[PDB]
């Protein structure tokens, strides 16, 4: 209906002013010295945290504008924590920093697609002057250090981290489980992972993680899509029996059978949940065949003459607990015997032998990996219920951020890293005065996340900045011990995958929004 | 020739063409100038006056263009910028037809603002 | 009583605002192609002009703030005139140009002080970059010419400047009368022309030079302070009769009989007018000397026992007609006899001879020609009464201009002079960015004046000056024929005086301006 | 105090705005078919009349703005009655039309100073095609029927005229007094008649005609200017005795004696005018003492030591009457005899022999001229006071346009005059389209005069016009008669000489306006 439009600076002081609160609200739980934000509820008492993540989602203003723009930046930042595992509050605030001077620039007279690019340089140069102080994470026992911090100087944790990724690679499959009572366990069980998500939010059944879990669950394998529910319901009921939830692997579920399973197993109507086959082509018919060998069960095509309707409990294959994120799923211990899963193994063996090109070979080599060394089980401790709970999570944190250290290394964290890098690009410049300012824009942005946490701090950051920048290497200033040092002594870092994200990820934002000049939303009413 | 050029190429040699009336003459020159726009713009997302780079393409003849991207001139249809010849015609016949009509419109009917 | 006070953006955007009209209010009566402003009267007929100076004079803002800029750079401006001939319009073009983008930077956060220094670097510098293209003005055919250009092409005035200053050394004093009918007249007079201004406006009874002249009046001089009007009665009685006006010419005139002469004069009992004696020290009480020999009077000084209140009219100098601008004195034919006037030059001839120092030296070789080299007189040819005082103003504009060329040159005149120092300049730097951002500011803001006048054309000005730049030289557009050249033969060009004083005194306010954080005024009652 | 200023449209529709009135206000008193205007008066009955020129003064509008457009045209068009004796009401409905379709242009793209050429040509050319028209008026037969036409059908009149000029030349002086009981009386006197006016208005004692009368006054002939009152005295008061006026003729008077004089003489304390020497310099100070010769009295300078302090009565010059326009003076019948007045032509009827050049010749055939043809004098004739005073008026109209005939010629009046010449130009072009526009503009705008009187009698222009341009000569539509015909047969005519002023007057200012950008006046306040 009828829409509101505007141009120019007013398109964007909203704009502005819009992330500003985003910004403002969520920049004081930073860092150690962090303050607590209170987030009400309707029913009960208000919700007491310094969790950046939780005080963003929570966002969302009035004026149209203003929310929108505040309601884009908190959309990209989003996506620095679905790759690292942290860093999103980091990402808006750095962004906070661009935007808030690059607007400044604009309209003061300077062209909006150079401070673009200015900034894109000053970047794409500093995330490599960054992957220098990257420092290696591939020895056992760096791997426990790590681990180790990311669980609060919990040795206990980094040992089980280290002991999962030496009987997977560090390129394994690893899932964290509830502990039976006590004293930590680990095993390797037949499992799988690929790269598929939920197909709509509701399966969600643990909103901590933002996931779903299914236990001793029933797998559904057919190669084609699906929109008539009707075909379902031979199956839908034989599955009610027996009393386990269902999971759906297909080509894929529309608009139909789709809206209907998010009703149905939303009232409690037996659960189920589906995803889209791994990968497409011909190779898709093929790995989704390795997943029912993995799970005793069978493949449902129309190539073949094979309906919905004619298929039992056993056809179905089989697991012991599945878990699928936003764009994640992963398999746990299958029914599959090690007869036609090492022998499925035999047969793609030997597709590499017959092998005629580079591409063919990669994707076999891919294949096997994933169904061999299957999955990595980590039972956390105990010692009541309430503290098993509380392990488990710093776990799961410690082992995210772990991976992504070992995948590109670990730098000077708390608000170093950046300062470090952006003080040697200080004779970078560009092709006009226009671009070079898009650059002093953008490393005067990196001295932000520092430069607040020391103000969570109440100590002059205008200071302790300029003093990490009057050195070099990985000398910066502890907040918690208030005073400086090497930060990587010190316990003091965060993988360098993350620091990269939020840097670019905001850079991203930024950008955009300085070459804008028009928004477009409804009316008022 | 795309990018703009194609139309301020044609306009620029039609600058003898007239009407009847002094009424149509002008109904000619507005039609002209009005063809300069999409380069004048594209001149002006990149903050360059258009006043210019418009008044040197048109300076000259033949495919010789302002590129956009480079930020240098030349020949357009050698350094890849054109439109196939179809569209530009099009562009420049429906936003002629509806133009027209407005010009030519002396009421208008709608429903009341409840 | 109570007043209010703004620092900050607002002090300033009430500043600029307050010039964005004095600015946008005369711009348009700029070169040939100027526009009309019409100025409201009360009684009678508006009055229609495109003299740029009455439309200032007539520009007072209500908002006392934005009055209070618009009233500083009008009272720089101001200044030009008064040196060069012209140039007050130009000036308050270039102000508006500097301040507009100087306040556009502050704001944008950049150090004001810098920004000052950047801008009057690059002023200093293109100060000299035009003494470049000044092109010498020292043989009277060449200052025919120019007179010429000044008269509208008039070869008679051209002739008639060439010929005064033939006669009096183009270092000399001219005046212009009023014709005695038809044919030029010309010669020389006994006269003088000293540094000093009247005492206070209102003596004032021709306002449209905005001087005083009074005829065959008598002249005071008395070595002292005058502050008690009764020293004065036994003269300004003997002064009512005769009935001729008086000039007044002492050490000084104080509070007292000084508002008391500026309003006796103005009811028109018995006018006059007076004006600080000559220099000061030593010297002030011999150059007085001098003026009385010139006028035929004596001198009235404490250090002999002599009073104002026995003094006839027989001790009063006397002359055949006296002029004083704003800060200019100067005597017209006085009825000092040859006699003792040839003979103070002799023994001021000696005291050269006698000379001990190089200063002692300079002033009396300063005395000696005001009083040898006596006074220019041009008296306009006629033709009908309407006639003769038309080409009687032509002249003096013509003279004024004239000398300003004598003195700095001539330049590239509407608006190319700066276009083309600007030019030069591109590589020049300061210190910070903030430094070399307050030249680029400069130099852009030398491209107004240009770019105006040829918007008083409806001719797309991003051009005009684009392509004037393109080029060297004299290179210009002319502004009346349209078509482009070198501006020098084309007759279009302004004395290099003018354009050097309106580039600096445009300087110094936006400077001010733009180094201001703090406004106090009355209030709103 | 604080200005109020506006630039762009605001400036200029307030200006047409402003006119609109005015004009608006005037075009129905046009013609024949004209309407009655009603203009409050305050002590007293309501004025209705039809005398454009009245309306006109009683015009001054609220909004400072509009009232300053209207008050411009208005201060123009009153120029063209001083010029020739008519036309004022035409030039402003002139005015209006370019104006109207000026801005029109402007504000719909075009430039100003284009459309002010264009016009300007498309004036200059129609202003010859219209001396072609006029049809000459040399003959005293042709004379008569002007001056008839002028009386409205009176005989009388017209021969009165006829006669006055054949004593006189056609290029004599002529005056109206007041009848002495029926019977037109006529003769020559001894006068003069120089182009000076009064020094400011006041002393006018004949708010009908606007100007002076003085009978039987006496004469101040000094040479110098006059600002000391005090001068006055020793003759001011030997003239309150014997009961006579007095008028001054000096080379001027300035704010003092003459702000005394203005106020003097409107107590009713002896009445008293003064008015500027006749032209300047060294003729001046002969022109002067002509007049001196001519009214038996002497001549005051300061070259011979006479002070206007030792003069009497007899040193005064003396006539019968006197009278004083707006710039115009005259004097009637002087005391001078016979004998030093043919004396002093002899004197001067030499000057013309020792003739040098032929400035020096022509300016004495002019002294002599109006020194030796004397003055006419009309004696109106009568039959009770209230008719006497009827046809000395429609004398003076009558006696006025006749003379602006016999200068430039007659053209067929009533608005075709113009449709006519305007009906040529149709293929004058210029430039660029913005000039041609300037010129179609001009012309469609002389279609005005006629097309309003048209509508003053309820006929559709629209054709009366398009009829009048579908022939040609002097065919044209009587307003009366409302049948068309040859209009300088039907008796339809206005002098050529004032239908021209109105077109040049009324292009100056629509000119002016339509190049204007700024207005500057008072605050509403």
């Amino acid at each position: 209906a009828a829409k509101d439009v505007k141009f120019g600076n007013d398109a964007r002081v909203k704009m502005l002013r819009g992330v500003n609160v985003l910004a403002d609200a969520v920049k004081v739980t930073l860092g150690p010295k962090g303050r607590n934000v209170v987030l009400d509820k309707s029913f009960g008492a208000p919700t007491i945290t310094k969790d950046g993540v939780s005080v963003a989602r929570e966002i969302e203003l009035e004026d149209k504008f203003e929310n929108m723009g505040a309601q884009m930046v908190k959309e990209v930042a989003s996506k620095a924590n679905d790759a690292a595992g942290d860093g999103t509050t980091t990402a808006t605030v750095l962004a906070q920093a661009i935007i808030t001077e690059g607007l400044k620039a604009v309209a003061a007279g300077m062209n909006p697609m150079d401070l673009k690019r200015g900034i894109d340089k000053a970047v794409t140069a500093a995330v490599e002057e960054l992957k220098a102080l990257s420092v290696p994470c591939s020895d056992s026992k760096a791997i426990a250090q790590v681990g180790t911090i990311s669980a609060n100087s919990d040795e206990t944790v980094g040992k089980l981290i280290a002991e999962a990724m030496d009987k997977v690679g560090k390129e394994g499959v690893i899932t964290v489980e509830d502990g039976t009572g006590l004293q930590d366990e680990l095993d390797v069980v037949e499992g799988m992972q690929f790269d598929r998500g939920y197909l709509s939010p509701y399966f969600i059944n643990k909103p901590e993680t933002g996931a779903v879990e299914l236990e001793s669950p029933f797998i559904l394998l057919a190669d084609k899509k699906i929109s008539n529910i009707r075909e379902m319901l031979p199956v839908l009921e034989a599955v009610a029996k027996a009393g386990k939830p269902l999971l759906i692997i297909a080509e894929d579920v529309e608009g139909e059978a789709l809206a209907t399973l998010v009703v149905n197993t939303m009232r409690g109507i037996v659960k189920v949940a589906a995803v889209k086959a791994p990968g497409f082509g011909d190779r898709r018919k093929a790995m989704l065949q390795d997943i029912a060998t993995l799970t005793g069960g069978t493949v449902i095509s129309e190539e073949i003459g094979m309906e919905l309707e004619k298929a039992t409990l056993e056809d179905l294959g089989q697991a012991k607990r599945v878990v699928i994120n936003k764009d994640t799923t992963t398999i746990i211990d299958g029914v599959g015997e090690e007869a036609a899963i090492q022998g499925r193994v035999a047969q793609i063996r030997q597709q590499i032998e017959e092998a005629t090109s580079d591409y063919d070979r990669e994707k076999l080599q891919e294949r096997v990996a994933k169904l061999a060394g299957g999955v990595a089980v980590i039972k956390v401790g105990a010692a009541t219920e309430v503290e098993m709970k509380e392990k488990k999570a710093r776990v799961e944190a410690a082992l995210h951020a772990t991976r992504a250290a070992v995948e590109e290394g670990v730098v000077a964290g708390g608000g170093v890293a950046l300062i470090r890098v952006a003080s040697k690009l200080a004779d970078l410049r560009g092709q006009n005065a226009d671009q070079n300012v898009g650059i002093k824009v953008a490393l005067r942005a990196m001295e932000a996340p520092l430069r607040q946490i020391v103000l969570n701090c109440g100590e002059e950051p205008s200071v302790v900045a300029n003093t990490v920048k009057g050195g070099d290497g990985n000398y910066g200033y502890n907040a918690a011990t208030e005073e400086y040092g090497n930060m990587i002594d010190m316990g003091i870092l965060d993988p360098t995958k993350v620091t990269r994200s939020a840097l670019q990820y905001a850079a991203s934002v930024a950008g955009l929004m300085i070459t804008t000049e028009c928004m477009v939303t409804d009316l008022p009413k």
